[PDB]
This record gives structure tokens, C-alpha cells and sequence, in this order.
């Protein structure tokens, strides 16, 4: 039932920062007196209960056995790069292709995110990213976790993509 | 083929500290000229290629959709508590029971670890832990990631447990 979001992308692009910001304003204390302590947190986005996972192959998942399992379990993917990191943008295709392979489908809920849009030191232009998103058939959003710009929007977009996919 | 180790336990018991220490002295640069860049890191413990994963339900996996998948993929479990944290010891049974349930088996390679054995502020006695390990049928090891005591031993023990299990 819950929407399973997975944030993917190169290391140091702001996956953790984005997810923490989102959770900060979206967690609810859910009351259930038939469980220990009675109050578990859950994340609710655009009126949907969401589960959230970060696939971090640069850090926490470098020596991991779980990469393909994150991709099989995940329902929608936020593919993140940083606007000051050309390599992180170049890495998007590899992640996208992986997910496509694992899920064995051309149609996966995905949103492309260019993070750190507050930085003056841009090397990835909006148009480059737009072209990429358009090739994939997916939305593109620029975000900044530092300044809190379009963070909720990116997650909201992905939720909506998953909602549309589920209606098929 | 590779040994899939999963470190489980309450938050702040030293799972990350233990795993980082282990990796520090066990990673090898593996040369393979048919791949990009030619040199991927791998972890080798007791002459076995290992993959390493931390299940952290207090942090990185609190809102996660992946708990049961970590347990299904994992082959051996390092169950960690801290000797100054009574609650973290009380939580071991819950983790153990979860893994048993997910894997549908009484026989899972497991090692019980009491971490932070360098601390003077003990509330879990060695005998308590020994009794627990003995009930489970598994080794118990006290460790300190801070002072670097028995860290390799704990992982070596779990590797050996997995080796024995695989020989069945
Ligand atoms: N200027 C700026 N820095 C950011 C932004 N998001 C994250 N960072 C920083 O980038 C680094 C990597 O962030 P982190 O969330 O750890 O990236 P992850 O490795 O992809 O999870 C940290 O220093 C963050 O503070 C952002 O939108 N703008
Ligand atoms: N004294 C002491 N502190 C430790 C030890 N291992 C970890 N810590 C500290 O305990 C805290 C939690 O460690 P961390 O690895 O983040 O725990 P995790 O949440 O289980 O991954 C940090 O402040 C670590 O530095 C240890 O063996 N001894
Ligand atoms: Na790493
Ligand atoms: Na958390």
C-alpha cells in the first residue's frame, strides 16, 4: 500500500540533505495503542503514506549486497545530481539503466533532480538536464536543500508519477 | 558466492564504527582492466570475499521499506549491542526474532557482539550476554571500536559461522 520512494545518485549530491528536509516537514506522530509506546512516525506526502530509502553506492552501499534489492523494492526513483558536478550528471544514465534492467521495464516512476541550485558554480545547464528528462519521458526539477527551494515539489512530483503509474 | 554480512542492532551501539574499522584493514584494490577505471575495492576477511551491510532502523532505515530485504539477502548477522546500554541488549531478541521470521529458520549464522567494552560504565554483564548467546547457540564477543579490541575477531567469527553453515 505505502508509496516506496528511493533516492538514487552519485555521492555528495545532497540525497541525505534532501530526504532529511522532506522528512522534517512531513513526519507525523501516528497513534496506535496496540503497539509498544503507541506512537510511530510516518511520512505523509501529498496525502500519501510514503516509505523513503537512499541508495548510496558511494558511501553506505559501496560494499553492499543490496543494490538490486533497493531497485526491486522501490516503486519510484528520485534521480539526483548536483548542478556543480558534471560527473554526477553523467552518472544519471548508469543509475537509470540499472533500474530499468532490474525492474525489466521502460515505465518506471522517476523524477530527475538537479540539486544545489543555490550554488553560483554551475557546470550543468538547465537545458542539458531538460533534454535528458525529455528523452526519458520524466519531469526535471532544480532544487536546493540548503535554501529549501523546490524540495517538497520534487517529492510531490515523484509521488504524483507513482499515483499515475498505479492508475494504469 | 561472496559472503553477505549484515550488521544489526539498536542505534548508537557502534555498528558504523565497527564496520568502518573492519573495512579500513580489510579492503583490497582488485585489478580488472575490463571495467571502467580498472580497480574496484573489495573486502576480504579470513580469505573470503565479503559484502557488508548495516541495517540501521534508528537512523538510515527508520522510514525504510527495506528491513525484510536486508534480512532475506543477508547470510550472516552480527547482532550488536553496547555494554553501557541496557535497552540495546534488550532489543537483541527482537532483531533475532525478526531475522528468524524473515528467513523462516532456526539456523542462521549469527554472532552476538557487546561493543564499547573500553567504557567504564557497564550495565550489561558478560555473563548476561553469555547466557543469551548460549540460548541462541551462537558465539558472543566483546569489542571496542574505539580502542580496536576484537573487532576483526567478531567478523572472523561470523565468517567462520557462515563457512560452517555453507558446509551443511
Ligand atoms: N550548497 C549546497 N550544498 C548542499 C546542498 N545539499 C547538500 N549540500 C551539501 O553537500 C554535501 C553532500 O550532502 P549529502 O546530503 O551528504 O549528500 P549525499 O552523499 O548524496 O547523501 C554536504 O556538505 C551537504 O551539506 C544544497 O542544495 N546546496
Ligand atoms: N567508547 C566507545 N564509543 C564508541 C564505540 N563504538 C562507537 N562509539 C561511539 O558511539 C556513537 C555511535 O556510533 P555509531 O558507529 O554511529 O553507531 P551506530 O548508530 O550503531 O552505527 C558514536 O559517538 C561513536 O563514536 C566504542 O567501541 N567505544
Ligand atoms: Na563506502
Ligand atoms: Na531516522
Amino acid at each position: 500500500t505505502e508509496y516506496k520512494l528511493v533516492v538514487v545518485g552519485a555521492g555528495d549530491v545532497g540525497k541525505s540533505a534532501l530526504t532529511i528536509q522532506l522528512i522534517q516537514n512531513h513526519f507525523v506522530d501516528e497513534y496506535d495503542p496496540t503497539i509498544e509506546d503507541s506512537y510511530r512516525k510516518q511520512v505523509v506526502i501529498d496525502g500519501e503514506t510514503c516509505l523513503l530509502d537512499i541508495l548510496d553506492t558511494a558511501g553506505q552501499e559501496e560494499y553492499s549486497a543490496m543494490r538490486d534489492q533497493y531497485m526491486r523494492t522501490g516503486e519510484g526513483f528520485l534521480c539526483v545530481f548536483a548542478i556543480n558536478n558534471t560527473k554526477s550528471f553523467e552518472d544519471i544514465h548508469h543509475y537509470r539503466e540499472q533500474i530499468k534492467r532490474v525492474k525489466d521495464s521502460e515505465d518506471v516512476p522517476m523524477v530527475l533532480v538537479g540539486n544545489k541550485c543555490d550554488l553560483p558554480s554551475r557546470t550543468v545547464d538547465t537545458k542539458q538536464a531538460q533534454d535528458l528528462a525529455r528523452s526519458y519521458g520524466i519531469p526535471f526539477i532544480e532544487t536546493s536543500a540548503k535554501t529549501r527551494q523546490r524540495v517538497e515539489d520534487a517529492f510531490y512530483t515523484l509521488v504524483r508519477e507513482i499515483r499515475q503509474y498505479r492508475l494504469k
